[PDB]
């Protein structure tokens, strides 16, 4: 694809994505990007890669501990210039000014004669959720990448064997735990991995969203009190922001919602009358407790596990499952491994920089399914959207 | 700026591209990247900044350890499906294949039918030069910015008072000596380094290109051999890619081309008896030796130094200078801080990671010029590239 080319299919993803189709803004992203490449010579592609995004990384996690996204949303329109937030933020003038001129450069703030502007993107980034996201992403995934090169090259480029103790994240933060196990051994980062899980793939559509996975002919439609009060279980729903927009959006709720995860997760559940889901403890290596509900859910939970681990995950379900009535909602990605993007590649990285696990095709997904004892109705998917939402019922 | 008006800017300077105007090349990637920041919502950022970024990173480092750019362009059109890549880089063909996908994503190489194969891109990047600097960089450059939330925290967010000494590098690379010393102390990054600066801003327009600096006219035009039989001193110009670019676009030559650098710089150049340059040793903090030349010139040298270091390195050329005959060419990123732009934010932050030093504005560069006894006769510069060119003369 030559740049005469990609600029054609750039200004074709522009006009459809004001015709405001799906998926078409994030088309527009990608032509964006392979215009770029096709473009910059080998020196331009060295100095973004190693230089202005490593500064960015660095900038935006220090940016947490300055306040400087919150007094950028906070000026509004107003703005602040340097000397004003080197003021509140408790900075060298000089530094802070160059520090976020980088910010401009990179378009995550905005500078017109001197003064600062937040953006939506900066405003996004000032919300507690967004902080901690930085956070552990700096903090925890970063050396885990940095450490790829060291690690694979001193195990032999093996992919790792068990995947939970034998991978980058342990080389990397001098451990030979797991990573979950880590997590409850290292806070505040469990509790900033509990912010983050309703952070990553924040502003897209859900699989429950119009369009996308049919719930209410699917779920709604027969169901019956009378086999179970209970609509849908998240099964690993973390503090409960995806079961909190189903019940949103499909209210009034004719069964209950049941959220489920680990105690100390469900411990940092913010007090909440208003909520609409009941949260419980249940680990997903035991046997699913709510018997014959309608939906049985999990949304990216056995993606960070091996073959055995995500076939018992998906078996433990089981037990519960009422014959003709009971949904399993696999909402995971599918590795399309003739045509790779970067939703998929991304998740598939952090996967093995942290729990050594892998992305599936939907041929390794049949397999785990099948040999947990299910089978697939019919798989779902949304276009720019990175997961797929995998129906299946009782073998 | 809303996206439907960066769409027509990204069109406009698409027409100016293919009319090969000055400039628009990089002018287009521009609006690309702003058109991109203006579509993704901040999970996307989230994603790109802190996942993909830092995973590509990581894998192009693990690619030179492998031979992987050198395979892909030796296979040409044919390509390498990924079990032959992995039998060639001795990887297991799972883990090549995830890490290669995510250069296809990222568009480093690309794929079809399962075949993997080199790009311009990649190609380039197979060359010895740009392999030392990806090492370099992933080695050296990346830890001081992982380093950069903690060591401001930690002193207080404030420059730093000497720079050399009191720094991110020497936080993250855990010593108390300066980058020249801990190069000189750390084989083979000394030598990574001197290969690195052949590359990391090859393929731009050169100062002494058509349409910017006016080499014929000021220096050639007036050479006078009885003042000095030299034509252009290049002072701190390492292995010599510059004064050998020189010299061969201005060929045949009236006078000397002189280099000067370190010696364990000037030993390190391979021997080449088609060479049209004197590779010498000289310390920028002594008084130049070469005396009355038509032109001193400097290429991203006192960049890297404070004001009273960088005061000495042009004042010390001062007592070489023919009155009304000598020229001092200063090439050297002038910042607009008035208008942020990658380019120059790129390496005043790559001077804040090494050096502790800082790109200048024009006052800045013109308060050091008449500190060192200069003038400045006229400022040069051309579209998209980082640099201008600065000619001065005795004050
Ligand atoms: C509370 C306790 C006993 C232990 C900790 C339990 C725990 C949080 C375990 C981790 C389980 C798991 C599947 C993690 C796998 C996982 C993701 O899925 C997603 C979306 C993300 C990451 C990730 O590691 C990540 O870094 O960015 C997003
Ligand atoms: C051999 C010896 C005795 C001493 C070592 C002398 C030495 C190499 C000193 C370094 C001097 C200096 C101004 C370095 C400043 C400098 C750059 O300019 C450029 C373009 C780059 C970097 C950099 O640090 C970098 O990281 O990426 C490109
Ligand atoms: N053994 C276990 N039992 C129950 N939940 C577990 C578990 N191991 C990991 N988890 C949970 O599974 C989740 C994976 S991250 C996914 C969170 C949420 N489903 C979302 O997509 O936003 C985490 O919340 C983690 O606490
Ligand atoms: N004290 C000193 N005396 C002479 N050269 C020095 C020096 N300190 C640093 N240098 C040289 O200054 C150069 C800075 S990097 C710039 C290299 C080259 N001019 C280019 O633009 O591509 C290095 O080659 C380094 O060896």
């Amino acid at each position: 694809a030559s740049p005469a080319s990609i600029i054609q299919e750039l200004a074709s993803a522009a006009k459809q994505y004001e015709n405001n189709e799906s998926g078409a803004r994030e088309a527009l992203i990608a032509q964006s990007r392979a215009l770029i490449a096709s473009l910059e010579v080998p020196s331009e592609f060295i100095q973004h890669t190693f230089w202005s995004q490593p500064a960015l990384s660095a900038i935006v996690r220090l940016a947490t501990d300055v306040n400087l996204f919150q007094y950028l949303k906070d000026a509004q329109e107003e703005g602040l210039n340097a000397e004003a937030l080197a003021s509140k933020t408790g900075m060298d003038v000089s530094l802070f000014a160059r520090l976020a001129r980088h910010l401009v450069a990179m378009n995550v703030i905005t500078s017109r004669n001197g003064v600062f502007y937040g953006t939506a993107l900066s405003n996004g980034l000032a919300a507690e959720n967004y902080q901690q996201s930085i956070r552990f992403c700096h903090d925890v995934s970063r050396p885990s990448f940095g450490a790829f090169p060291s690690f694979f090259k001193g195990n032999g480029y093996k992919t790792p064997a068990l995947g939970t103790t034998d991978g980058p994240f342990q080389s990397a933060h001098k451990v030979d735990i797991s990573f979950p196990q880590w997590l409850v051994g290292n806070p505040p980062y469990l509790q900033y991995f509990n912010s983050y899980m309703s952070a990553y793939r924040a502003g897209k559509p859900n699989w429950c969203d119009n369009g996308f996975y049919p719930v209410a002919d699917r779920l709604l439609n027969g169901f019956d009190a009378s086999v179970s009060d209970v609509l849908l279980v998240d099964v690993g729903g973390g503090r409960g922001h995806d079961i909190a927009t189903f019940g949103s959006q499909f209210s009034p709720l004719p069964g209950r919602l049941v959220l489920q995860d680990r105690e100390q997760v469900i411990n940092s559940i913010p007090a909440d009358e208003s909520r609409q889901f009941e949260a419980t403890t249940h680990d997903i290596f035991t046997t699913q407790p709510v018997k014959h509900a309608r939906a049985y859910y999990m949304h990216s939970v056995p993606h960070g596990f091996g073959d055995e681990d995500a076939v018992k995950i998906m078996a433990n379900l089981v037990p519960a499952l009422a014959k003709g009535y009971s949904r399993v909602l696999l909402n995971e990605i599918v590795v399309d491994e003739e045509r790779p993007v970067m939703s998929a590649t991304n998740m598939d990285l952090i996967m093995l920089a942290h729990m050594g696990a892998k992305e599936r095709t939907e041929a390794d997904w049949r397999s785990i399914l099948t040999r947990a004892g299910l089978k697939v109705v019919n798989i779902y998917s949304y276009p720019g959207v990175a997961e797929s939402l995998i129906e299946a019922e009782l073998a």
